[PDB]
């Protein structure tokens, strides 16, 4: 039941009556949570904005520039682009009273916070592999694309054009060193590249590719309730996991109703709408549904198996000159 949020926010968001999001979260995803928090707060008219990861960041960057009226929160995978906004002055430092018990690196103090913990998985069309035949392993999963029977059947992300494709693939490369032997195998396997889930499920879905990988397994769990041949592998020799960040623009008109929102996501009630219903896989491991910690710990082998990228200014790393260049000169070669 009800998020502890402060009566004078519930009603300050009462006055407001509106709440502007950009998200990232393909709304088919989100729906089950908009609906939940329709019935907590009638009275907030709410415009989901569903747009890529990059887009949100230029979008609100420029309206901000501008004296713009732009989104209230802000909610996305690109975690870089989210933690660069929330450590450079558009956050509104917010204590949630639903996050006393989230780690230091799940949240960047009052600023900003995870509301998931997203494995990257491998999806697969039964038709062509059976489960036997899909490896566990960057290791296994690079002498299966060594097949010239594999050639044209494989998809993973562009990084050079999704920037939550950057956040998962520059993890798999810092933690992995089998993940260089597998872009070179997707070099091998004439892999193509995708910026969004949806367009690599589809062509998985459709045969024109058997497997993609390093996809939101929140995506692939609801696509399998309509997709009998769609199915999941989970990475046993590790498991890279977004947190999907959310923050409030210092310059909310709708602060109150941006406060409340958050709050929601945090608390068990939407957590457990996620793992349930929603099928994103919930950050609080006291959830249930198929969609949780629990059932990401089991299928890898544990929660030492999981690397979650942490809410932290240090993976800004990840866009300083350097360190861009030396995964993306990497992924250019290997991928060929
Ligand atoms: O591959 S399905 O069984 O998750
Ligand atoms: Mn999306």
């Amino acid at each position: 039941s009800r998020p502890a949020s402060d009566p004078q926010v519930v009603e300050a968001a009462r006055k407001e009556g509106r709440l502007i999001i950009y998200s990232a979260t393909d709304q088919s995803s989100a729906q089950a949570l908009l609906d939940d928090f329709r019935k907590l707060y009638p009275f907030i008219q709410i415009e989901y904005n569903d747009l890529g990861t990059q887009a949100i960041y230029d979008r609100f960057v420029s309206e901000t520039a501008a004296g713009a009226s732009s989104a209230d929160l802000l909610w996305s995978s690109a975690m870089e682009l989210q933690v660069k906004l929330a450590s450079e002055g558009y956050a509104l430092p917010y204590d949630s009273p639903e996050a006393k018990n989230w780690p230091a690196n799940a949240r960047l103090g009052n600023l900003a916070y995870s509301t998931t913990l997203e494995p990257a998985v491998v999806v697969y069309n039964k038709r062509f592999l059976k489960p036997e035949e899909v490896p566990t392993t960057r290791e296994g999963l690079a002498r299966l694309l060594q097949e010239p029977r594999m050639r044209g059947r494989v998809a993973t992300w562009d990084p050079e054009r999704s920037a939550v494709g950057f956040t998962i693939l520059k993890a798999d490369y810092d933690r992995f060193p089998a993940f260089q032997e597998l872009a070179r195998a997707f070099g091998k396997a004439q892999a193509a590249l995708y910026s969004s889930t949806g367009a690599a499920f589809e062509k998985v879905i459709s045969g024109e590719h058997y497997l993609a990988y390093g996809f939101f397994g929140s995506y692939a769990l609801l696509r399998q309730r309509t997709v009998k041949d769609l199915g999941i592998a989970y990475l046993t020799d590790g498991t890279v996991a977004i947190q999907r960040v959310a923050f409030i623009n210092k310059r909310a008109a709708h602060p109150n109703a941006a406060k409340l929102f958050l709050d929601y996501l945090l608390s068990l009630r939407g957590q457990n709408l996620m793992a349930y219903t929603a099928l994103i896989f919930a950050r609080r491991e006291t959830v249930v549904g198929e969609a949780t910690p629990q059932a990401l710990y089991k299928a890898v082998g544990g929660k030492d198996k999981v690397y979650a990228i942490p809410v932290s200014t240090e993976i800004l790393k990840n866009l300083d000159p350097a360190e861009r260049m030396r995964f993306l000169t990497f992924w250019r070669q290997a991928v060929r």
